[PDB]
């Protein structure tokens, strides 16, 4: 299994014509899951599920999506409350393969998109595994934004090598993870013109109109499938607290903490989400 | 594997002798694993461990051990600090069957004898599995007494087979659980005047005196081995914020939530409990 | 002052005619205040706040509102989400009386009307006063229904002086507040067909297809007024974690938990309750 | 009342002679409280409750003890656990100026030392008011250390003016309360070669084999007095989360949040804040 074995691209239409691009794996396998990945500067597919595709794919029929604005999808420079947009393209993208209903995993802003999609979808969102996820997460505790929004602000601002690294060290536990070729290949993704543009558009997204859109703490009550939620106690960006309300009202939900472990669980953890993604979606 | 098949004893000494009864299982497997049983009138380790000691004896060499005041166990009248009394008899059996350091799993009062156990012979518990554990948890929200804690007095009180049943219904999320079969066996055990004696003086042993012993969520920040705490997110007994100290203090911290699941994780969810069981024990 | 001196009743249209009763005093005192009582059987705006309202009198013009199902307001066998129709009374009144913007202090389903009120008629609010509130609160930990819930629930199916009795110890810190004298008042006044009839209704509107209006911690992030919440740390019906997504999400909001008080922080802590009130809503 | 003119000495003797600077206001008023204030590079009485001594003068004998290490005060190179130091040379000065039993007030730092002398001599401690309190503070959900704690890390390696405004910006809600006149004041205080050494010792003591008494959420349950715990919701250096063991285990706790607040109440909720303290220490 290589990026390039697995690149695939389909064309949707959201408000126009929308490039997608994915990873495709497991063909041979009769259940599909979705993966949708975080949403720091530079993040996309291939990348932030290094750890994870290639055991997945031994189960599971594996499809990766860029999201709009990431990875080799479309770059817009306008568009609306950003989980809609990337549900609404993922939806046309279901529709395209003749999908039915799918269990999808999702980390951090892909988290939200997942829950954004099982809220909208209903019926073509299976069992749901959220790692440090966006959306339906609500701070009790921390004030925001966080120490992690805070620096991915200040890249926003700045885009320096410096405030990537600084961004990126915020995201993990163990600090080692943060090697000089990480940061040198994120940069470089992050710095280009049409991924700095998508990487605003994104921000502005989410305040004013349909913030509400946004806040999916107050809606996910109505998820009636079994979900997953896995966090790193050490979060810095969605810190644990953010868990609270999702716990207590998804009728069947579960959680899972791992102590000594940031905002990347698939990542710092991978055996363990491996092994718990594995046997929560039926085994495959 | 049966009760009787699996039924063995051994005599220790704390503050004279003291005879332990316990179960015994996968004696070709090199991994061995103590249980501990919950606490509520009547449980013992095969009833406690029924959905199980089968699974886990596939991987380990499995220990279950029924506390003092329990099952085949002696039933002393008198004893100071129930956990500290409990993991003082457990290490007497350490001792004679030549074990070293071994991981333990540990429901409700089982639980806090596990905690007790680690804190007091640091160098013989291994990885801890905590499933609603006493001891380690303080309920942060939930006002103490807690609605469980106070129908367990109740039948302390009024040994009647009505008050066992009422404090059973509070340990579960599927009340069906309770059948009547259930509830004839436990209070046949419960109702004994060795058991109602053990009961009481278990009871009087947790106020006055050694009140410190039992406020283990102090002292679990000196814990150095990974720790699983499993709890059901409908816990009317240990209720989910009684997790909190702990989770935040054990360096090597993990935590499952299960939602639809009370106070008897390992029988309400024992497929699943059995399966984090054996990974995180390292599979035997 | 006396139930007597300062009992009025108005004619307000809530689908036809609603007779509301209500309690006045400290007229001439330039700030209107509204009290809105709890929701245990047999309760009422005099009983709810005797230890308030002279007290608040001195500084403020006092207007304590028997809810519609309370007390000598009109007890229909039907109504909508209770708050939202309670709402719709109030409004109502506030017209009748020509009231522009009043500060609101209730307890219980009293603090769930008067967020409600403050909501759907958001110039009709001043700043709020919610002791153990209903409506805006949810049990992040606390499986529902609690104690507290479940006592009131068993009064309902069946409706004895002994079930009363056990509803109204879990309402208190100092079980001693709960008097022959009390329980007798109560049961006399929560006994007669009327208030039965209420009580039933209550049942019913709560588990309607009106639920969404009833979780008003999804949408108090709307409110502009400074809002004080007050807890007894000992509350058994709506405990203290219930309060945080309210703290979290209210611009304005302030929190204050008294140890050694239940459910009746009006009644357990009335001098502390009546301080807080008089400074917060500007010593009148 | 000016800086001069409240400005007493007093040498005690921790270790061999110790001079303790403070300011005295209100003689003759019958009712003594001691304030305590935070430890930020450059604190001290005077400038940490400038917005409280005149109020509570008018009510209380006030005596503002600059602590070892701050304004006046010795700054000696060595010391063991800060608090248990401070609560020494306290105890060292009740005994000189003939003090019996006192209430004390502490933010932050002070607030642990208000504590360690409270459980270390607790006949000489009365009520106890704690603002956004260190020591008896376990952070629940925020990873440690907190943005707050890293930025006062960050300086007191690189004490640069930059560095000192970016850990003053985190101590407050209203980020224009730190004014370039703010900062250079600070900044004057805090780079002195005296005020260095003070700030160098308090590392190595609060990561030196005494950790264990600076852990006093283990403790507070041996508190006998009313403690009023107040907080700013924003706190980002002892986080809202840190309240909940103190609040659980204190039997005479209550604690009072302010929204639109962070670490220095005393400053950003000046007016509620001194009401608060005059109120709950009995008006004077």
């Amino acid at each position: 299994l290589t990026f390039e074995s697995t690149s695939r691209f389909a064309e949707v239409d959201v408000d126009g014509p929308l490039k997608l691009h994915y990873h495709e794996a497991g063909v041979g396998n009769d259940q599909t899951v979705v993966l949708l990945h975080g949403g720091g500067p530079g993040a996309a597919s291939w990348t932030n599920f290094s750890r994870n595709i290639a055991v997945l794919a031994r189960h599971f029929h594996v499809l990766a999506v860029d999201q709009p604005g990431y990875g080799h999808s479309d770059k817009r420079a306008e568009h609306g409350q950003f989980n809609r947009y990337a549900a609404m393209a993922l939806k046309g993208l279901f529709d395209q393969l003749g999908l039915g209903r799918v269990p999808l995993v999702g980390n951090s802003l892909g988290g939200g998109t997942a829950v954004r999609f099982a809220l909208d979808y209903p019926a073509r969102a299976g069992r749901l595994v959220l790692m440090g996820p966006g959306g339906l997460s609500i701070n009790l505790f921390a004030p925001d934004p966080t120490e992690g929004v805070k620096r991915l602000s200040k890249f926003s601002v700045a885009p320096t090598r410096e405030n990537l690294e600084a961004f990126l060290r915020v995201m993990v536990y163990d600090k080692n993870l943060i090697t000089p070729e990480l940061v040198d290949q994120r940069f470089a993704l992050a710095s280009t013109p049409e991924s700095l543009t998508a990487t605003r558009a994104m921000g502005k997204s989410f305040a004013g109109a349909d913030f509400e859109a946004g806040m999916m703490w107050r809606e996910v009550y109505r998820l009636r499938q079994p979900v997953l939620l896995i966090w790193g106690r050490e979060d810095r960006v969605n810190p644990l607290d953010g868990a609270l309300v999702a716990l207590k009202t998804i009728p069947r939900a579960q959680l899972h903490v791992f102590g000594q472990c940031g905002h990347w669980v698939q990542v710092e953890k991978f055996d363990e989400f491996n092994k718990l993604t594995i046997e929560f979606l039926g085994g495959g």
